[PDB]
């Protein structure tokens, strides 16, 4: 390796000590009888000093030739001074240049000269060169391994579903279809059918982080038509509260492990992510229709909560419970999918929930119809067929027990967990209507 | 919940102690003066003792209408003893019946009756309830874990990866075509020009877990349509034998996690797992062909080791170097893709590699050819079109440093750390020339 510390690993122990740093040239100041060397690598900038009377010749003339972005490396010795701005420097004894870069760039990787952002998405290698693009992808990292391990730490088992299907669904719509040899198939837009199948396995509690694909005819900011979902599904549960304090544990762990793990990145975004206060505010659909209708916001019962009205939603918990955090509950039957489980007392309410943060919706699920005859007819009632879903209906023939979930996606946590304005400041490659490259 | 302790959970400290445990009826003991119940979970059996003296009268009668494979949950006393097979036993207080199951079943859960390949497939939920298969996914799952904290370890961050492309990143023919609204699509068979992208960006030390789509026209035990790999690339590396420590390390690292934390699972298979040897071998395309030639395997050199190659081969170093793992490296650049470097001073041979896991191929990777013009020479060499890959190219012109990675398919991995017959064993719901649902 051309390199044996990165800038943040080299500490006071190493001091007098040779080492090994390689990067990006960042800046070079020949200011006469001494010469700097600025590198930059993943985690910061290195200092490299070069006083004529205590450098190689070839060394000291080499220096100025550098140029922005030329990828080197650089063996010294480490040296701890007050004089260092980030508190030591190395005393360069050899300096090499694995590869030159053109000129001139793409985007500006010092941030003066601003790019827009279809501009640093076509160069997303250049892009992730400044330090608040790069503390994002860090951040990102983060949240998948919390998310991980808090399920892991709870007994769930990870599961892999297949993305080419032929099977039927509850929407029908923004499906991608492809040619599967002679067969129609499309890309699954959620693994719900399967992980719910395998709950009739003894499984009980599982998990899986993966892609989903919807061909959405329309860009917003919120969403893409490429997504990374972390889906779980368990058994053996009471009711969907259940499942709703899983799921609020899960994503505070995450908050928190950024919070702990991740403060360098968060000062470089020069943002205060807070502290999860448990357990969120549970604020019913009728109590969302009642707070809405004051504010303006009337949506006739039944139907479901807009854009607009979970935006204001949001700001009013803000206001009130000084919460970025809450559940939004109790919804109407007719307004959720027909695997949701109604309230047996009161039929035309049902045991789904949305999670959201900030005022926007992260996570929906809830505890799901176990009982093969009453789903039948719930399929019935959504004016759908039956045999469609015959697949998966036969798994709740030969003992299924009750069971609950949920769908939280990756991209719009991250998103609104950084209180960032686009969805494709959190995903590298993004997917929309008219981007399919790179 | 209705459930507080799994079978394998029960312990001498809650000897005396209530717990609730709920699983599927597996078999009923109706006597007159005594009922036996013993239900199955995900880890085992559990026995349920209901003497006439000693439980609620309609608890006793409840027992002997219970039937195979309906769910129940049970609230007990728990009570060691060496009368129970299993070392102790519930004395039950309420049972509770969750939901009943339908006769005949579709597969036979207790194993006497054994069923083809295919109708285990159709029926998941009931092949898992089998204790031989559901040790195969528990490991699944360690393994995925294993990789991602070895990775974690040795400074790597996690990425994530377009799987819709315009550019096929493999090649020719076993690929999904699929139509991207009005652009002609494909799915992606490899993160390849993605994590090398990556590798300009200063993230340095990056993997991706995720599906990938080839589609090959013949079916075989060996590879599937969808499949999971573990990707990974590294920047700053010298040569090709600093990525295939790493892959040896990460492989060793996902075996002995296995043999650590699944041992019960490795004896329910009835195999025993192998301690990893490092540094495993390393054989050269020209050494493995001389070999080969001893054994009458006649290979024009140049030309690529097949099947039969691969067996007597892997045999071989398994019998002679007691390697059931071992590198095949310094292949024929004609044979290996644009992407990989040439070794300068003898260009017919390049800085690839391939790990052979009980004589089948695992995971393929090499050093990357980083130096921008010869890049496109190499994709010329290729007969392919150099404009084709314009997002891809301009990486290598801003300052892109020495770099190399590997593909390691996870199904493949599985299937022959446990020396299974068929990789379909290894994945819920396979994806092959004649299989799309379920
Ligand atoms: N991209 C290669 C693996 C690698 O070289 O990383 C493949 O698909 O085999």
């Amino acid at each position: 390796m051309y390199r044996t510390h990165y800038s943040s690993e080299i500490t006071e122990e190493l001091n007098g000590q040779k080492v090994k740093v390689a990067g990006w040239v960042w800046e070079v100041k020949d200011l006469g009888g001494i010469k700097f060397l600025w590198i930059r690598d993943r985690d910061g900038i290195v200092q490299i000093t070069a006083p004529k009377k205590k450098v190689d010749p070839e060394l000291f003339k080499l220096i100025p030739k550098l140029r922005s972005e030329d990828v080197v490396a650089v063996e010294g010795v480490v040296n701890f001074t007050p004089k260092a701005k980030l508190g030591f420097e190395i005393l360069p004894e050899k300096i090499v240049v694995l590869n030159r870069a053109e000129t001139p760039l793409p985007l500006d990787p010092t941030g003066k000269v601003k790019a827009e952002l279809d501009t640093r998405l076509d160069n997303r290698f250049m892009d992730l060169r400044r330090p608040e693009v790069m503390a994002i992808f860090k951040i990102r990292s983060s949240v998948f391994k919390a998310v991980r391990d808090f399920f892991h730490e709870n007994g769930f088992i990870e599961i892999h579903t297949p993305k080419i299907i032929a099977t039927a669904t509850e929407g029908g719509t923004e499906l991608f279809p492809m040619k599967y040899f002679e067969e129609d198939a499309f890309l699954a837009q959620s693994p719900q059918l399967y992980k719910q199948i395998m709950m009739a396995s003894g499984l009980d509690r599982v998990y899986e982080i993966a892609p989903i694909f919807r061909a959405e005819e329309h860009n917003t900011t919120r969403h893409l038509n490429e997504a990374w979902s972390i889906d779980s599904e368990m058994a053996f549960i009471e009711d969907e509260e259940e499942v709703m304090s899983f799921l609020e544990r899960l994503v505070a762990h995450a908050i928190n492990y950024v919070r702990e793990h991740n403060a360098k990145e968060l000062d470089i975004l020069n943002f205060e992510l807070e502290e999860p206060k448990l357990p969120f505010p549970r604020v019913s659909y009728d109590k969302a229709l009642e707070i809405l209708g004051d504010l303006g916001k009337e949506i006739p019962w039944g139907e479901d909560i807009d854009t607009e009205g979970e935006r204001l939603l949001g700001k009013y918990m803000m206001e009130n419970e000084n919460a970025p955090l809450y559940f939004l509950y109790q919804y109407p039957s007719e307004a959720k999918p027909f695997y949701i489980m109604k309230y047996d007392n009161k039929p035309e309410i049902c045991r789904a929930f949305d999670l959201e943060y900030r005022g926007v919706e992260i996570s929906s699920g809830g505890q799901r119809e176990h009982r093969h005859d009453i789903l039948v007819e719930q399929i019935k009632e959504k004016g759908l067929n039956p045999e469609s879903f015959e697949f998966y209906l036969k798994a709740f023939r030969y003992g299924m027990p009750p069971h609950g979930g949920f769908g939280l996606g990756a991209e719009r946590l991250i998103k609104q967990m950084l209180d960032l304005p686009n969805i494709r400041e959190v995903i590298l490659f993004p997917r929309d209507r008219r981007r399919l490259t790179p």
